[PDB]
C-alpha cells in the first residue's frame, strides 16, 4: 500500500494547530505559553514568546500567511539583550534550540522554497539579526577554562556565567547545529568556533572509561572537560548529544566526517548492548539505560525519538541496518501509544529485561496490564511530546508505506481526543486513564514547532523540508523541528 499525501488528514493538523494558535494568540501573546483551560499564561522561557518563535516556521510550512505575518511583525520588538526579571537564569540549551533554532529556520525557509509566505524583506532580516543579537549574549556560557559551555547565563544586570562547575553531553552537545549554521549565515566564524570547541571533549572522551565504544558518560567539567561518570541512555540529559552527531554529518558531510565516525560507534553500541526486549513481549525492542557494562529496562517518551534517528542514519549512510533497527524502534514505542487506555504513550516506562532477567516487577496493579502489553507506566502524564510523532514521520519517508501514516494518525487522534482542553490543547494526567486523567492546563511550545510540525509532514504535500529517503536532503530538522538549509 504505497502512499502518498492526505489532504483530509494534513487539514485536521493545520486545523488543530490554527485553534491553538487563535487561543495562543489571544490570551498569552506575547508571552511564552498558554494555560489553555484558566487562559492564563507563563515565561518558563525567559519571557521571549517562546510558543510565537517555536510556532513560526510550522506556520510557514502549513502557508498560514495570516500567522506567519504576525510573527514576523513581532520579532523585532523582542529584546534579546536582556529579561523581564533581573538575576533571572536563562537555559543555554533551551533558548538555543527554540529561539535560535526558531529564528534561523524561519529565515532558511522566508529566504528559500518559502519565501512567497512573506513580502517584507526587512522583516525577514530580522529574524537573522535578532538570532545574532541573541548568540551574542549567549557567547558568555562558553567563557570557561576548558572551553565546555556553562549551562546557564544571565542578561539582566549584565551578560554573565552562571558559573557551574559542569554539565550534561546533551546540553552541550545540542549547540553546534544552529551555532555553525549562524557563523555560516553571518559570515563570523567566532559562533561555529565556539560550540565545536566544546563539543571536541565529547567526541575523544578523557576521565572515565566508555561504558562502550561511542557510549560516553553523562557529566562534564567546565574547567577541563573531562567526564566523570560512565553513565547515559538515549533520553535526558543525553539524547540530543547523538542526535546532532549525524546531523551534522547531513549539514556538512566533509567537515563533520568525524562525528559521523562517533555516532557509528554509538548506534553499533546501542544496537548491541541497549537493545532490549520485554520478557511478556519480546517482539518489542526498547532502549535500556546505561552505567558502566550494567544496563537498566526503563525508558519513555523522549527516548522514543531515536528511531527516526538510527533510520536518518541509515539514509546518509546507506545502511540497511539503521533503518531497519531504528523502524523496529518507532514500531516498539508506537506501541506504548497503541495498548494504553488512551491510546497515548506514557512518559515514563519500564519491563523485564528478557535476557538478563533484570528489571524490576510490575506493581500490582499493572501485573495482567504487562503480560499483555509488554511494559509498565511509571510515568503517567503526557505533556504534547513530539518523539514518536518524530519517529513515526521518518519510518514512512524511508519507506513509503501508508501503514505509517495510519500510526500516526491513530497517534494524533488520540491526542486530540484526550488533550483537547479549554481553548485549546493540554498536557494530560493518566495516560492509562481513558479520558486523559484530566488536563494539567499547559500548552508547551514545543505543541506548535514539533507535535503539530510532523503530524502534517506525514500527511503533507512534498517539498525540500520532507526528508528524502534516497539522499539529496537540502534541509536538516533541529532538535525543535526547526529545519537549517545545509551548508552548500
Ligand atoms: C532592551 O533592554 C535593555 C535593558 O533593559 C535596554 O537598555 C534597551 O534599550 C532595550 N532595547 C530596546 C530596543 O528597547
Ligand atoms: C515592513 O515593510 C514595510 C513596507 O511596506 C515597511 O514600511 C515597514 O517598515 C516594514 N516593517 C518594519 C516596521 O520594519
Ligand atoms: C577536572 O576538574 C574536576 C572538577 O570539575 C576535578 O574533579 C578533576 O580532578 C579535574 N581533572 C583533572 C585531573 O584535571
Ligand atoms: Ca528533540
Amino acid at each position: 500500500k504505497r502512499g502518498s499525501p492526505n489532504p483530509t488528514r494534513a487539514a485536521a493538523v493545520k486545523a488543530a494547530f490554527q485553534t491553538s494558535w487563535n487561543a495562543y494568540h489571544h490570551f498569552a501573546f506575547p508571552h511564552d505559553d498558554l494555560h489553555p483551560v484558566s487562559n492564563s499564561f507563563d515565561d518558563e522561557r525567559n519571557g521571549w514568546g517562546s510558543s510565537a518563535i517555536d510556532g513560526l516556521d510550522t506556520a510557514i510550512l502549513m502557508g498560514d500567511a495570516d500567522i506567519v505575518n504576525t510573527i514576523l511583525q513581532y520579532v523585532p520588538q523582542i529584546n534579546f539583550t536582556t529579561t523581564a526579571v533581573a538575576n533571572q537564569g536563562s537555559s543555554v540549551f533551551e533558548t538555543n534550540i527554540r529561539y535560535l533554532g526558531g529564528l534561523l529556520s524561519a529565515y532558511d525557509l522566508l529566504r528559500g522554497p518559502f519565501s512567497s509566505l512573506a513580502t517584507n524583506q526587512t522583516l525577514v532580516n530580522s529574524l537573522l539579526r535578532q538570532a545574532q543579537t541573541l548568540a551574542n549574549g549567549l557567547k558568555v556560557a562558553f567563557t570557561t577554562p576548558s572551553g565546555v559551555p556553562d549551562p546557564t547565563v544571565f542578561f539582566n544586570p549584565t551578560v554573565r556565567r552562571s558559573g557551574a562547575s559542569s554539565n550534561n553531553v546533551a546540553e552541550i552537545g545540542s549547540l553546534v547545529l544552529e551555532w555553525t549554521r549562524l557563523s555560516d549565515l553571518t559570515g563570523n566564524p567566532q559562533y561555529a568556533q565556539l560550540a565545536q570547541k566544546g563539543e571536541s571533549y565529547l567526541l575523544n572522551p578523557k576521565g572515565s572509561p566508555e561504558a562502550w565504544p561511542g557510549l560516553i558518560g553523562t557529566f562534564v567539567s567546565t574547567s577541563n572537560g573531562t567526564f566523570q561518570d560512565s553513565s547515559g541512555s538515549w533520553s535526558g540529559l543525553m539524547d540530543s548529544f547523538y542526535e546532532y552527531l549525524i546531523k551534522m554529518y547531513l549539514y556538512d558531510p566533509v567537515a563533520f566526517a568525524h562525528y559521523k565516525d562517533r555516532w557509528v560507534l554509538g548506534a553499533d553500541s546501542t544496537i548491541g548492548h541497549l537493545g532490549s526486549h520485554p520478557s511478556t513481549r519480546k517482539d518489542l525492542t526498547f532502549l535500556s539505560s546505561y552505567n558502566g557494562q550494567s544496563t537498566s529496562p526503563n525508558s519513555g517518551h523522549l527516548a522514543s525519538f531515536g528511531g527516526g534517528n538510527f533510520i536518518l542514519g541509515g539514509i546518509l549512510l546507506n545502511e540497511q541496518k539503521y533503518i531497519d533497527f531504528g523502524i523496529k524502534l518507532a514500531s516498539s514505542y508506537f506501541g506504548t501509544y497503541t495498548q494504553t487506555a488512551s491510546g497515548i504513550g506514557p512518559e515514563g516506562f519500564a519491563w523485564v529485561d528478557s535476557v538478563t532477567g533484570a528489571g524490576g516487577s510490575p506493581p500490582s496493579s499493572q501485573s495482567g496490564f504487562y503480560s499483555s502489553a509488554g511494559f509498565w507506566v511509571t510515568a503517567p502524564y503526557y505533556i504534547l511530546r513530539p518523539e514518536t510523532l518524530e519517529s513515526l514521520y521518518y519510518a514512512y519517508r524511508v519507506t513509503g508505506d501508508s501503514k505509517w501514516q495510519d500510526l500516526a494518525w491513530e497517534a494524533l487522534s488520540a491526542i486530540e481526543d484526550a488533550c483537547r482542553a479549554g481553548s485549546a490543547y493540554s498536557s494530560i494526567n493518566d495516560v492509562t486513564q481513558a479520558n486523559g486523567g484530566g488536563a494539567s492546563d499547559d500548552m508547551e511550545s514545543f505543541w506548535f514547532a514539533e507535535a503539530l510540525k510532523y503530524a502534517y509532514l506525514i500527511f503533507a504535500e512534498e517539498s525540500d523540508v520532507q526528508v528524502q529517503a534516497t539522499g539529496g536532503n537540502k534541509f536538516v530538522f533541529n532538535t525543535e523541528a526547526h529545519p537549517f538549509s545545509i551548508r552548500s
